[PDB]
RNA sequence: GGCAACGGUUCGAUCCCGUUGC
């Protein structure tokens, strides 16, 4: 009986994302857990942690679109791109209202980019982190990103802040360093919170330390931990909110959960679709319209 | 399930996801 859910979360500062998603996997005791995206050691923020069944839905979040606030310290240069890499630049802060204002404006839409060798981009087997840290470069190609939204904050002292929504696989820090080379000063990230990912509620992201004193409660009040663990997850299915939910009553799931495609009323014409069964709209699995139009299974949650 | 090659994700995921091979 191992739990399925997404927990929302909130990052601590220095911690990898991989470190945050075993700490989360321990707490609830899974068996299985994996994060759809992750965040910076210097960052925080949401960071949906798959648990159980619900990591085979990762990929929609791992797709989705992202919101981060971040605050860029100008005229220094860091290899890393933010404040935990070496200063490799340092020049004068000189450009004007107008420019930082143009400067913005060309990262709004519909943009490229070439990430930053410190990121977990692969490159024959193993990523380019790998390589930074051997002093080695290696070719990267520019990857097409959306930026929905650039919103500017602040510019004081040496301090820029702005929020960003934009498309998976964005780097923020990318998006500071080229905008100061735009500046002719040199830029790098001292500050990186996710506000959040798709259309999850941020008001149910939670702190590591918060899960640590739930746990502490638990046991304080001898009850398991997981009465109150468990109401903080969102559904399994959630990563697949998005898409349209066919219902099968139970003597067409029979043949679905056998691996046939089946057909039913309320169905689209095509894509993707959750399916659920009987009335209780229990969710057992990603299904996708085929050429017969029918519902074909496709990712189903084990049965038991 | 598992193993491997390759790719993904905002960087110290062997660990999560995808493609292919066994």
């Amino acid at each position: 009986m191992d739990i399925n859910g997404v927990l929302l979360l909130d990052k601590p500062q220095g911690m990898s994302s991989n470190d945050a998603l075993q700490k989360v996997k321990r707490i609830y005791n899974a068996n299985r857990a994996g994060h759809t995206g992750a965040l910076d050691p210097l960052a925080t923020g949401m960071l949906p942690i798959c648990l159980g069944e619900a990591t085979k839905f990762s990929q929609y979040l791992l797709d989705s679109d992202k919101r981060y606030r971040v605050i860029a310290r100008l005229g220094q240069r860091t290899d890393t791109s933010d404040a935990d890499g070496q200063i490799v630049e340092e020049r004068p802060v000189t450009f004007s209202a107008e420019q930082l204002a143009a400067a913005l404006d060309t990262f709004r839409g519909d943009i490229e980019q070439i990430p930053s060798m410190y990121s977990a981009l692969k490159y024959q087997g193993k990523k380019l982190y790998e390589y930074a840290r051997q002093g080695i470069e290696v070719p990267r190609e520019a990857r097409p990103i959306t930026v929905y939204e650039l919103l500017f904050i602040r510019h004081e002292g040496n301090e820029l802040e702005l929020e960003i929504h934009c498309s998976k696989g964005t780097y923020i820090r990318t998006i500071i360093d080229d905008l100061g080379e735009k500046l002719g000063c040199g830029a790098h990230v001292i500050y990186l919170r996710r506000l959040a990912v798709s259309k999850y509620p941020v008001e149910r992201m939670v702190t590591l330390e918060h899960l640590r004193e739930l746990v502490e409660q638990a046991e304080q009040q001898d009850i398991p931990a997981a009465e109150l663990l468990d109401p903080l997850l969102m559904p399994m299915d959630s990563p697949a909110s998005d898409y349209p939910v066919v219902n099968l009553p139970l003597t067409s799931s029979v043949y679905f959960k056998n691996g046939n495609p089946v057909r039913t009323s309320g169905a689209p014409l095509e894509g993707l679709v959750r399916v659920t069964e009987g009335e209780n709209g229990k969710f057992i699995g990603m299904g996708e319209i085929d050429d017969e139009g029918r519902v074909a299974p496709r990712r189903l949650v084990v049965e038991y």
